[PDB]
């Protein structure tokens, strides 16, 4: 393998800074080194594409989906196979909201009882707290090609939605946040998805799909995403080894869960919890050496 460095991504969220850190210590015991960088969570796939990023670990469906697909469509990134892991990134709400609303989760449901959704901020329309925004682009776009009732607000952190969400129970107030499985939240706060329009093939390219036959951004995200990895197209050729290894890499659910709930709930920093999954779960990533 060449002596370049390989180049990871890191961005906004636990569990891809965990899984990251976890992996890299993988190809620096195989003897590649390795070097991280934070990058914006959508722009790094056309940086892949160009190999100023060399791969990228978490290729969430839902949320990375389309610029993934772009990016491959530009040529240059190459789709290295997928972790064994489903994916579900959407509106959802802690379970008590059903008592506001107990038509829920229909997304119909959700935006019959906007008002019940409102905050100072959103007056009279339901208050969707979306994530960062370079996670799920187009909140504002679904609010307006479903026609509904709510207006939408990005979080400045992760930590704000379990903040939002944590705060809410005490008076069970109704809320309706952006979250995700596999993650450790819902384990802390059981609810549900929102209920959007299925997802189906090609909704964020042909209008005649959803709800809207008339415009973009009407359905909800896949309900079994994929959780994928990416590499830039140069990376078999200079790191074969750590190449195969990264087509062998594969987390599950439960353990991306528990990566993303070493730092947000045991409140670990995202390289120590990296550290400490890889020495209590050697029995997991070693075969991935062929050891
Ligand atoms: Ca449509």
């Amino acid at each position: 393998d060449s002596s370049d460095p390989i180049v990871i991504p890191i961005h906004n969220w636990s569990s891809q800074i965990v899984m990251s850190n976890v992996v890299g210590q993988i190809f620096e015991e195989m003897g590649v080194a390795v070097e991280f960088v934070t990058t914006d969570s959508q722009a790094v796939y056309e940086s892949v594409r160009l190999g100023d990023v060399t791969l990228e670990l978490e290729v969430w469906e839902g949320a990375f989906g389309a610029s993934f697909r772009a990016a491959l469509e530009k040529g240059g990134i190459v789709d290295v196979g997928d972790h064994d892991a489903v994916t579900r990134e959407d509106w959802w709400y802690p379970m008590w909201t059903k008592d506001a609303c107990p038509g829920l989760p229909d997304w119909k449901a959700l935006n019959d009882c906007a008002a019940v959704f409102a905050t100072a901020e959103t007056g009279d329309k339901g208050r969707y707290l979306d994530g960062p925004v370079d996670w799920l682009k187009h909140g504002k776009e679904r609010v307006e090609a479903l026609g509904m009732n709510f207006e939408v607000i990005n979080a400045g952190s992760a930590a704000a939605l379990w903040a939002e969400i944590g705060a809410a129970e005490a008076d069970k107030r109704p809320v309706v946040v952006f979250n995700w499985t596999p993650n450790f939240a819902e384990a802390v706060w059981p609810g549900e998805f929102v209920e959007f329009p299925e997802w189906v093939d090609g909704c964020d390219k042909d209008p005649a799909v959803g709800p809207n036959p008339d415009a973009l951004y009407d359905c909800g995200n896949p309900a079994t995403g994929y959780l994928k990895k990416a590499a830039w197209e140069g990376m078999e050729a200079k790191w074969p080894d750590a190449y195969a290894v990264l087509t062998r890499i594969s987390f599950t659910n439960p353990q991306i869960a528990e990566m993303a709930k070493l730092v947000d709930v045991d409140e670990m920093e995202p390289d120590e919890a990296a550290e400490a999954w890889l020495e209590a779960n050697e029995d997991v990533w070693r075969p991935w050496l062929d050891g």
